[PDB]
């Protein structure tokens, strides 16, 4: 009617059966009678791939191909699936949400998870030269072939070895990083050690696993992180007011929410959490916004333990590749994770970059646009563009930047980095709680590797609590500029304005940089609470709360509080253009 309940389709809950062929028939009738809502009566689902729905998409900064989709959302309107708090399990390689061309969609209520997971994780049992003792519980299956080398499974007849062999390249892994037991998060400065797909392996008649780089604490938990990033959680495609409403995500094989060209989006009393035995949520961020528009709200949610950054909201750099004539290039997308993204169309406005400052040399209006592959592109211009552009500079679309309140999240245990501020729209981070090991705040955005378009201008950054976190290394502080601009042409490149930091309290351990700035222009750090804790081993590297380069108009003011330091305030509040001296 009004409500369709997918009960109603054949869907029955609790009895592990794959309920996503019910689903789609209740989706085409919600769309054929104009229904508002589906429900499902509590209980748990199972969905399986045999007969999901597949469909070629591209995913900016997730992997592209053949995707099998379990809630197929494209062309929808106007359309709530509310889903009781129910629990969502997924069997294999399952994209759940795909929201694509829709607009005004809102889910709520409901928890996704996948049966085993992407990534692995093992007891730390012992350590030596070279190699690791592991103890893997039940729900990690792994096989050591006769070659001696350790591949994880989808779980432990000829056609069955057959599909469970064409299973081993979704648990296939990259890199290690070791998670401290206790705290469940990162371990204390541990980095990633990078192993590639195929690592030597040993039953020990436990298993050994053998690398140079290898190195951890006994009884700490080792991750193995997924190499693809094939199955997001809900990819939100060219769509409009999408709302996320007591979503817990508990597992993707990628980020748990990407968002690319959309406009407004709210994501609200929800989370990224592990599930019963795990130490890892998503096997990558959290939440992510590409060259997105409108309102973009992150309100009250829990990010924890995810293997990557809690969200980053960025556009995208494409290289100029040729220049055809006076009023032509080629552009191409760089980055492998980026390939299809199409969103140069006719009269859009565009900046053209100098690849190594980031210093912007005009904007251009296009008049014609041709898709030539999933790389290149051709842009035809107005007036010839500027005479200084070479190629291997950049263009980037100048878009209604997404306005972005970000408020009442808690972010904690992660790999990486907390929020990547790269929001040139109006931006607001107000009373959220930073436990990260990276920093928490992170001004990045390059034109040479990641080709994401960065560049502040209105930001505030206001009663928010950052307890120790830069306790590892993915960056450069607390709060920090890490923009790809070369050494040579930061004093001239400004490239985040107008930055107010003001009524946080930042607990501190030692004296990393609470700011480490440059290229900067307009910040102030006023009505601060600092305050000394002992909770990890200070670093002696670092001396100075605040570094500061090639920057201008920074205020660090007086009227900031610190507490249970041994120098005082006029020494601790002093900017230098080093860690230490
Ligand atoms: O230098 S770091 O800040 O620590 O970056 C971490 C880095 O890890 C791997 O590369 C390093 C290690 O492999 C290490 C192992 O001994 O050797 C180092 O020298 C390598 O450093 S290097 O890459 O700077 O040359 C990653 O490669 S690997 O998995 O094949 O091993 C490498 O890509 C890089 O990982 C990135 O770290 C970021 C935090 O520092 C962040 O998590 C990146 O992902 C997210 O951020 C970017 C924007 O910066 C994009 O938005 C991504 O979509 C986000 O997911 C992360 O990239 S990723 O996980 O590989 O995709
Ligand atoms: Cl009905
Ligand atoms: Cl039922
Ligand atoms: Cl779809
Ligand atoms: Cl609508
Ligand atoms: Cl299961
Ligand atoms: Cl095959
Ligand atoms: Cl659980
Ligand atoms: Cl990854
Ligand atoms: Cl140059
Ligand atoms: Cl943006
Ligand atoms: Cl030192
Ligand atoms: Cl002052």
């Amino acid at each position: 009617d009004k409500v369709i309940d997918v009960s109603d389709f054949g869907a029955i809950k609790d009895t592990g059966s794959d309920s996503t062929h019910s689903l789609y028939k209740a989706l085409q009738e919600a769309k054929k009678i104009g229904a508002t809502k589906i429900t499902f009566p509590k209980g748990r689902y199972d969905f399986y791939e045999e007969r999901a729905a597949d469909r070629l998409m591209y995913i900016s900064n997730n992997d592209p191909g053949i995707k099998r989709i379990t809630f197929p959302l494209s062309s929808f309107n106007n359309l709530e699936i509310d889903g009781n708090n129910s629990t969502f399990i997924f069997h294999g390689g399952l994209v759940p949400f795909i929201l694509d061309e829709s607009s005004h969609i809102v889910l709520r209520n409901f928890s996704i998870d996948f049966s085993r997971a992407f990534h692995s994780e093992a007891l730390i049992a012992g350590a030596g030269k070279g190699y690791l003792d592991l103890k893997f519980t039940d729900q990690f299956p792994y096989k050591i072939n006769e070659a001696g080398i350790l591949k994880f499974q989808s779980q432990l007849d000829r056609l069955k070895r057959k599909q469970i062999s064409q299973d081993e390249y979704k648990y296939e892994y990259k890199r290690v990083l070791e998670f401290n037991f206790a705290l469940r998060e990162p371990e204390y400065m541990a980095q990633d050690i990078f192993t590639g797909n195929a690592l030597r392996a040993e039953k020990l008649n436990v298993v050994r696993i053998f690398h140079p780089n290898l190195k951890a604490k006994v009884g700490n938990i080792l991750v193995f992180q997924a190499k693809h990033r094939d199955y997001p959680g809900v990819v939100i495609s060219d769509s409009n007011n999408v709302e996320l409403h007591n979503i817990t995500i508990h597992h993707a094989g990628g980020m748990g929410v990407i968002a690319q060209r959309s406009h407004n989006i709210t994501i609200k009393d929800s989370k990224v959490s592990p599930s019963k035995g795990r130490i890892v949520s998503t096997t990558a961020d959290a939440t992510h916004f590409v060259n997105c528009t409108g309102k973009i709200k992150l309100i009250d949610n829990l990010f924890e333990s995810q293997k990557n950054d809690a969200t980053n909201i960025h556009g995208v750099y494409a290289a100029i590749d040729k220049i055809i004539d006076d009023k032509t290039v080629e552009i191409k997308l760089q980055h492998p994770q980026q390939f299809g993204f199409d969103f140069i169309a006719p009269e859009d406005e565009l900046e053209l970059v100098h690849g190594a400052s980031l210093i912007t040399y005009e904007t251009n209006k296009v008049v014609t646009s041709t898709r030539v592959s999933n790389e290149v592109t051709r842009v035809q211009f107005i007036k010839p563009f500027d005479s200084r552009i070479k190629e291997g500079d950049s263009v980037s679309k100048v878009r209604s930047y997404a306005e972005v309140i970000i408020k009442g999240n808690i972010i904690r245990k992660n790999r990486a980095r907390g929020m990547l501020l790269n929001s040139r729209g109006k931006t607001l981070i107000e009373n959220n709680y930073f436990h990260t090991p990276g920093s928490a705040i992170l001004f990045e955005g390059d034109a040479n590797f990641w080709f994401e378009q960065g560049g502040v201008s209105d930001v505030t950054i206001k009663n928010n609590v950052f307890e120790n976190s830069f306790y590892s290394q993915w960056g450069k502080g607390i709060i920090a500029v890490d923009a790809g601009i070369d050494d040579k042409f930061k004093e001239t490149s400004r490239y985040n304005k107008n930055i107010v930091i003001k009524g946080n309290t930042f607990k501190v351990f030692d004296k990393a940089p609470i700011l480490n700035l440059f290229s900067v222009s307009n910040l102030v750090f006023e009505n601060n609470i600092i305050e000394k804790t002992t909770e990890y081993p200070e670093r002696k590297k670092y001396n100075s709360l605040f570094v500061i380069n090639n920057s201008d108009n920074i205020t660090i003011s007086i009227n900031n509080i610190l507490q249970g330091f041994s120098e005082g305030k006029s020494q601790l509040l002093s900017p230098t253009t080093t860690y230490k001296r």
